[PDB]
């Protein structure tokens, strides 16, 4: 058949919970990664995450997330580089008798936590320990060095505030609704509402039901 | 012979009209792409451009263009992500019975139009629908999210104004001359002038001939 | 054995003087490159550096340097593109009878010099002719278009000043000490001091010995 069968969708992709093999990566349902233009699966988007240790920083990703091609998740902390020390060269991790009495410069940064309904643009890099709130949008080629508020749009290198998707009242409504945790039958009933800007109307409907 | 035969030139490269296979990519003569450090041809620099549909955004590139290695041309619009909607997750493009009544969130951005004599730095990303005027210079690692004026130099992420190559009078002279549309014999006669900053002198010469 | 044997360390890597084949690349001892997530060795991090000519810009890298994965070193000057000329299209490097009388637009930028104890973040791009002082830190995804002072931290695209690692007195102490040139026995004795922020204490100790 056509050469289109070789390609993958720009609007869709392989779900995360159908390709992740690293046990230190927690992913929610329906979250996918469309990485045709970088070959490797999502496991290789996560850099230097030890898959056999339980005392390392973890990568947690919510549900209904969209991750563009070539996204990078740094998961090794400072990688043994102490800027406050005299040298950033990791003497502790070079097998050399002259470096025997070096101190370990590795420092954890905490878990990298991606919320629900997060849109991560293509080739965006997420620094270790970064928390990204629900509904946030990471622009393409962004370098996220700080936390991102829920439903906040950020971009540039380093990532800085661009705008909020909705007003504070609407954001509060979505955070209380938490449609990502609704039963599958509720999403099927509210597909037309979820594909619109009418947050206040859906919030009033959700109040009567629950 | 030497290992240099395996390499490709940093000053030159394979012309675009000698390697482009996607019919939705319009390229001018002499425009080339030097992509040794990214392997793939120029067709893979253009991301998610359907090669079998005539109702999609097209990529138009002028003549005498220089495109560095790893340049990216996003050609899929918003890829079904509506930031103004409640969720950016493209329910319409996931085959799931619970998403049957979703609305299509895809929105075209218009054709990406690259003018004549455009220098695109290596690993620069061009967002969908961006128009770049004649003679503009795209710095390396740029993320061009807005239109670029003729003979404007832009850089950074997102791309912002750096400078104009020449004065407004000189730019007007070059836009009226349009040497990229001259016969091949006129360029051969004016090779020494085209390789200099003497725009006003060449404009006076072109007035007497035409 | 384990799948960990296939991987390489994020804290360490193959030393530069154990993998560099290009004779126009001068590297110091202990400097390494950890490029697991980009496949190629350090020779392919250096772009368009002619390995058989002695009249080109050279890449000089000091000792005890840490280079992240995917770092890029542009080593071809302007690549024949003269922005001050009428056209940036390199007519001189296209074999065409109509371009026979073109002038050479190539211009060298000088040697790219990386000092000692320089930490270069992953996927950072170094423009041609850039000098980076001792102890500087190049943040990830940086585009270094200008010189970097010793022990200066820079980031963003284009790279701009973030901070200095230490005070002017401490920087002067480290530049006079130059521990990267100490005998191997001196580093083994001062491993605990090099893995700390006590620059002034080590400077007082070094004064008594030398
Ligand atoms: C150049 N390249 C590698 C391509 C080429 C085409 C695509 C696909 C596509 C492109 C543009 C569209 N619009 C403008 C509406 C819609 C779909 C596509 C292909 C297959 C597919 N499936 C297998 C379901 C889904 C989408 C992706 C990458
Ligand atoms: C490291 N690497 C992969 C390389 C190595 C060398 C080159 C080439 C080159 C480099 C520097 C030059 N100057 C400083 C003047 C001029 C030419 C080159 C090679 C072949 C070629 N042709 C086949 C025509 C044209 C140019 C490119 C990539
Ligand atoms: C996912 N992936 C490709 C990986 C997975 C694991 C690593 C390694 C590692 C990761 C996290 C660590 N901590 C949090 C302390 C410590 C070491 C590692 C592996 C081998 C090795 N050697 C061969 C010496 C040294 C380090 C690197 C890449
Ligand atoms: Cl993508
Ligand atoms: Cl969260
Ligand atoms: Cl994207
Ligand atoms: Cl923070
Ligand atoms: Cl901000
Ligand atoms: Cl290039
Ligand atoms: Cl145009
Ligand atoms: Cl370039
Ligand atoms: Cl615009
Ligand atoms: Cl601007
Ligand atoms: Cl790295
Ligand atoms: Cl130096
Ligand atoms: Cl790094
Ligand atoms: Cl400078
Ligand atoms: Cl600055």
């Amino acid at each position: 058949s056509n050469a289109m069968n070789f390609f993958t969708s720009p609007f869709s992709g392989i779900p995360l919970d159908q390709q992740v093999t690293n046990p230190n990566i927690i992913v929610g349902k329906h979250s996918y990664y469309s990485g045709y233009y970088h070959g490797h699966s999502f496991d290789d988007c996560v850099r230097y995450l030890h898959p056999e240790r339980d005392d390392v920083d973890k990568l947690v990703i919510g549900s209904f997330c969209s991750i563009g091609s070539g996204a990078v998740f740094m998961m090794a902390g400072n990688q043994g580089h102490r800027s406050d020390w005299i040298s950033t060269f990791p003497f502790f991790y070079q097998d050399n008798d002259n470096f025997a009495d070096a101190r370990d410069g590795f420092t954890r940064s905490g878990d990298t936590i991606i919320g629900h309904d997060v849109w991560i643009g293509t080739e965006a890099m997420i620094m270790p320990g970064v928390k990204i709130g629900h509904g946030a949008i990471i622009a393409s080629r962004s370098v996220v060095t700080k936390d991102v508020a829920p439903y906040e749009v950020v971009g540039s290198n380093p990532a800085k505030h661009i705008k909020f998707r909705f007003s504070d009242v609407e954001i509060a409504m979505l955070l209380e609704m938490a449609w990502w945790n609704w039963p599958e039958s509720w999403l099927k009933e509210s597909m037309q509402s979820l594909c619109s800007s009418d947050i206040e109307g859906l919030y009033l409907n959700w109040q009567s039901k629950a």
